[PDB]
Formats: structure tokens, C-alpha cells, sequence
């Protein structure tokens, strides 16, 4: 069976590294502006619609291609979703939107033991973005895989608080702490990547794009056999793996800015929880999505060989201390899109078992 | 100053918490054996090398974080060590080898008033523990503290009886009788763990991996200000603070399988000499280091609180009845890598000031 992953650390296999071609600025509405930073607001508020400076995606699809590169040294099988121009505007009954990119695989497709599972998504911007990834999705159907899609969402005005206050980081940090985010409970939406999977545990959080529908439709759909839990960080950020990396069995990254609420369930799991130095990414260095917590946002080849930003020392050092191979590749411009390695990739196929890690 | 310690005995307000992580098994070679029982031999014989149980090294990772925690509930300030694979393997021009843990920090460090001495060690596999306390110890530095290490020995082959006679304890026991141990005068070599603070008075013992000239140069560097002075015991064990652990102005506790050839020293001075019950330990479980005296290897928060083990009633019980506090923490498997509360911790600050207790 080529689909085959039930951790984020057993020996790589296979992997799908997002493009970063034709890629769109999302239009500006209240999803988008609660999941970017103020200094960002007037790019996408005049460049939405329009595609990513080009000549930045020029050096971003320079850097995968390398990364690419490496990772078919590695012996990594590296398959690649399919071009696509999202500058395409569609039209459902509810809404109407352009595209965003096919960039972050781990976004929408999130791989427990033999089935793949394209996420619902929360933007309007990335309703049709799984026509990216159909075409491997299919290939390894034929082959053997479960496949499955979770609902769609109609992604309704319903769906969204279009009167959440925020109007800076420090309003939306309060209202998340409230439990108030941009996406009400209106239908089951999520972002694959707010799910990090530890073989029989998975964990979830509640974020501007995955809602508590979107984590009981998980919850219900992979039980018995896998537990689904929900653990919440201080001044959350969507996607998990910039917050809470899981990089072996019983260790895991935990971002000092976002420590979790029940890091005491993992200290009583005897669990190693290692708190990364701080990134040294330029504050010029345009990031339109994410933070510089992408630093964090690592992808392990193994228990012992890590994929760790190039320009990243300090963390790099860590990792060294710690016995773990660091696999350096540059991708600062790759990061702007939004994300690290973690976040470019999603792991097919990794050689292991179901296990429990926290005993 | 943020360093400063006179005794075992005073307010506790800063301690460094050790850490089970990526411990190793040393490898087999002569100064282990004669540190170990006959029961493990054939453990390291095999093992050496590898790391401890990863299973075992779990729960061990647990019960110290619960530590921390009743530590940080009573007012003490943690810090820990660096986490470091202690399976790399260094080569010195003299020997090459692996590394065990930087689980005990009474081994490797010992505070006399504002200063911190690291300890030279007497073990190949201990050679470079000092590099998972040097952030720490620099942070002190930068603070105020005054720092200080031992000559770091060489530990050539002639540093080590190669052919020190142990087959069994009752060879050992002998030996030491004789005043004959694994390591040679060839160079100064001890652990801290072998000295036992009270105020102007620092009591030390000649152990398999203390020798005189590491007594002597501590002698020779903490006076005038200190008197080192050297007591033995009947059946000698190394680690002093686990065959007399002082606990108060004058108040010891004595194992009563080892007592001390110069107790009239003590008994003149006026001090209380207690007898600790003895431990209850199952015998089927694992002490790769250390015996199950660890019971009275206590940590006293101050002179009415003592950390004791929460499993050995027979000694909460004489705490209790003598009117000191029983906080009572289970580390039970990490007991196992050779250690109690006293071993797990360095205490770096206690309220209080030098004082004479032996009159």
C-alpha cells in the first residue's frame, strides 16, 4: 500500500512537496484579515486577486525545487500536486472568490495509517483546492488507499463572525482566549493542519479556521481506533505544528510564546518537551502569512535526521546537542506563502506501526 | 548573588534539578564494576552503550517533573540541566568513550558560600558531564557568583588499579578496609556527591572515585575560610550523603549498616546521631546504581521540611515524630539510575549565613 503513516517521525518514504506556482493573494474578507498581522492589511487590501510578486515566486520555486532535491537524496520519493492557475474565479451559490495556491499540502491533506483525508478548509479563497492533489489522490486509490473527503462546508456567511472585533493581534488573542473566533460552529470546517498525530493520539485545537464541529466530525470518524484530544496554547495561532511540533516518540517542540494548558498531561506521560530558541529571521523579510515561529515548523525524516531552515542556527545547534542530524535547506522566500517544511509537506508513507506514546 | 549555600539545612530558595533524558549505559570497564553490584554485571556487560530502558527512562522523566512541580508549589526556584544525547562518543588523547546522564547534579557540582566548583569526576564515562550545566553556571557567573573547576583529570589507565580485586561486594568492602580502591594517587579525581556541608566544616571521604588528592586540593583551595575534614565508615560506599546525610545544626543521619569510625568526634560536639529505619524497597527492583539507602538520601527544604521518598513510611514516620514536615514525592524509578532527592539536586541558594556547628 503506498499510503502508509501513522506518526510525524518514522522513517520517510514518500512525501508531496506543495508548489508555489500561480499562486494569489486571497481576496481581503474577515477570515483572511483574522488570520494576518496589521503591517499586512493594505497588500492584501490593493493586491488581492492579484498573483504573488513575481519575482519573489521565482525565488521561492527555486528554493522547493532544492528542497525537492534533497529530499530525493534522502530517499524520499517526492511527488508534486499539479499546476494550476488560482487566479480563477469561481462561484458557488454562496459565494464567489479567486484562488490561493497549492502550496501547503499539510493545509488540506493529513494522512492517518492507510487513509488520506482532504480537509473541508475554512477560507473561501481555498474552496477548490484539492483540484491540485486529485490527480496523486487517485494513484494511490488505484493502488490500495482508503481515501476519504470530510464535508465540504457551503462556507455561508453563517459560517463566520462578520463582526469579530479584531483590529489588531492583541484583540484577536483575547477573544481566542474567550474561545471567540472568526468561524462559528455554524458547519464542521478545519484546517488539516491544526491535527498533529502521534499514532493512536492525535491532537487538535480549536483555531480561527478548525472548529469544534470540524474536530468532533474527526473525533467521530476515526474512533475506536484513534483518539482525537483537544489541547489549547496561549495566544493561539492557527495550524498546530508551529506551536506544538511532535518530533519523536514522547518529545515534542513547544513554542515558549504559545505554551500549552495541559502540558501537564504530557510531563505525567514522561514526556521530553523541548522549548526552541528564538527564530533570527530579518523583521524585513515579508512573511504575508504566518510568523517567525516557522523556524519550529520542522520536518523529520526520522527520529535522528531533521530538515531545519538553513539560516536558523540556534535552533540548528539545538538539535545537535540533542543527537539529531540537521538536513540544512534554505527556503526564506518560501516561508512568505506561509510556511516551513512541515507545512510544504505531507508524509505518504513512512515506515512503522500504530503505537501509544502516551502509554 | 544569586549563589549562595553554607549547609544542607537552610531555607531553600534556588536548586538544579537534574534530567533522565538520553541517559547511557557506561560502558563496562573497570572503575563501574567496582561501583557495581554482581546482580547487574551481566547488564552492562550487554547494554553498555546503549541507553537505559526507554521504557524505565519514561516514568523516571515524569516523577522528577512532579518534583519540580512540589518544588516550584514549596517556593524553590528550578533550573535544569541542558538536554544533550549523552551516546556520543568523544575520544580524549588518553581514552575514548560514551557518556552517561546529567541526572545528578550533587555528582558534578557542590556550592561552598557564593561559589560553584565543578567537580573533576573520576569516571571515563563522566568525562564532559559539565557541558549540560554550563549555561546555568555561566548565567551565575554573569550574576555575581564565583566559579571554579577542579583540575580535570586525565584519567589515563593510571589513574585505575586495572587489577583491583572485586568479584563481589565482600571483595570490595575489604579492600576499602584495607584502604584500597579502583582509583590510584596517580592524579587529583573525585565526585562533589563525597562532601557533606555544615557551615565551616566540610566532612569528606576517600571512595572509589574520591581519592586523597582530590581531597586535598579541595582542602588545600576552600582554606582558610573551610576545614575539609575525613571521616570513614565500615563498609564505605561512595556518595557520602547517602551513608551520612546531614540535616540540621547538628543533626545527622547515620545508615546504621555503615557507621562512622570517628562518631566520637560528633558525639562530643553534642550532636544528635539518628538511625534511620530501614528502607522497604522491593529487592526486584532495579538499582543499576546505588543501594536501597537511597531512602535516607533526603533533601531538606529547611530545618522542618524534609522531601522524603513517598513509598518508605518507616522513615516519614521517624521525620515525623522528631517534628519536621514529610513532603512526601515518588521517584521510584528514578531512584533506579543511582539517585535520591539529595543526588537529583544542588541547591544554589539558601537563606542563611556561615556558621560553626561543631562548636
Amino acid at each position: 500500500c503506498p499510503v502508509s503513516s501513522y506518526n510525524e517521525w518514522d522513517p520517510l518514504e514518500e512525501v508531496i512537496v506543495g508548489r508555489a506556482e500561480n499562486a494569489c493573494v486571497p481576496p481581503f474578507t474577515i477570515e483572511v484579515k483574522a488570520n494576518t498581522y496589521e503591517k499586512y492589511w493594505p497588500f492584501y487590501q490593493k493586491q488581492g486577486g492579484h498573483y504573488f510578486p513575481k519575482d519573489h515566486l521565482k525565488k521561492a520555486v527555486a528554493e522547493i525545487e532544492e528542497m525537492c532535491n534533497i529530499l530525493k537524496t534522502e530517499g524520499v520519493t517526492v511527488r508534486r500536486p499539479d499546476p494550476i492557475d488560482w487566479s480563477l474565479k469561481y462561484k458557488t451559490p454562496d459565494f464567489e472568490s479567486t484562488g490561493l495556491y497549492s502550496a501547503m499540502p499539510r493545509d488540506i491533506l493529513i494522512v492517518v495509517g492507510n487513509e488520506i483525508i482532504e480537509a473541508p478548509m475554512a477560507w473561501r479563497s481555498r474552496f477548490f483546492e484539492y483540484r491540485a492533489y486529485r490527480s496523486i489522490i487517485k494513484d494511490y486509490f488505484h493502488r490500495g488507499a482508503k481515501w476519504t473527503t470530510a464535508p465540504k462546508p457551503t462556507m455561508a456567511d453563517e459560517l463566520y463572525n462578520q463582526d469579530y472585533p479584531i483590529h489588531s493581534v492583541e484583540d484577536r488573542h483575547k477573544l481566542a482566549a474567550q474561545g471567540k473566533f472568526v468561524t462559528t460552529e455554524f458547519e464542521p470546517c478545519f484546517d488539516a493542519a491544526d491535527f498533529i498525530r502521534a499514532g493512536r493520539d492525535i491532537f487538535a485545537q480549536r483555531s480561527q479556521v478548525t472548529n469544534y464541529l470540524g474536530i468532533e466530525w474527526m473525533r467521530r470518524h476515526l474512533a475506536p481506533d484513534y483518539r482525537v484530544h483537544i489541547i489549547s496554547f496561549k495566544d493561539p495561532n492557527p495550524h498546530i505544528d508551529a506551536t506544538f511540533n511532535i518530533i519523536g516518540p514522547g518529545i515534542v517542540l513547544s513554542n515558549p510564546d504559545r505554551p500549552c494548558h495541559q502540558i501537564d498531561l504530557f510531563k505525567k506521560a514522561g514526556w521530553t518537551i523541548i522549548t526552541p530558541p528564538t527564530p533570527i529571521i530579518p523583521d524585513d523579510h515579508p512573511l504575508w502569512m504566518s510568523s517567525k515561529w516557522l523556524s519550529m515548523n520542522v520536518l523529520m525524516l526520522d527520529e535522528k535526521r531533521v530538515m531545519v531552515d538553513a539560516n536558523e542556527v540556534p535552533i540548528q545547534k539545538m538539535f545537535e546537542k540533542l543527537g539529531i542530524t540537521t538536513i540544512k535547506v534554505n527556503i526564506r522566500n518560501a516561508n512568505s506563502l506561509g510556511g516551513g517544511f512541515h507545512c510544504w509537506t505531507c508524509d505518504v508513507r513512512r515506515r512503522g506501526t500504530l503505537q501509544s506514546y502516551l502509554d
